[PDB]
């Protein structure tokens, strides 16, 4: 119960990637260096702006975000997501 | 089951405040503009750095976080405190 969908372009297009780990590296495992646009269907995520859990962090919590704007964030880049469990 | 406790000094000196709800402005609710120590007993919140959830945020999980450096602010400028939930 830790399920999101990051996808390579706005708006929910493009190649999807679904998530239900922690990630300590977005690069190395999905090759992505910029999340675009993500779903988070179960549960709060934090997403970092660097690799390794570091940089400005941003929560994340069930809903759509269709943009980086709508989580806050002010650019598209991102390094790691992590769960929010204890 | 949520819960912590709040120092305006570093390595919990002195007076001390408890909360277990959510917190749109601590300067409101204690009087306070500055956090220096604060140790998370239960659950995991979200420190913001402005009131009404606005501003850098910073994760704060199960734990003691004696002074501003260890939850990662660069100051112990923090303006509402909120659970994760949902």
């Amino acid at each position: 119960t830790f399920r999101m969908r990051i996808y390579e372009r706005d708006d929910f297009r493009g190649q999807m990637s679904e998530i239900t780990a922690d990630c300590p590296s977005l690069q190395d495992r999905f090759h992505l260096t910029e999340v675009h646009s993500l779903n988070v269907l179960e549960g709060s995520w934090v997403l970092y702006e660097m690799p390794s859990y570091r940089g400005r962090q941003y929560l994340l919590r069930p809903g759509e975000y269709r943009r980086y704007l709508d989580w806050g964030a002010m650019n598209a880049k991102v390094g790691s997501l992590r769960r929010v469990m204890d």
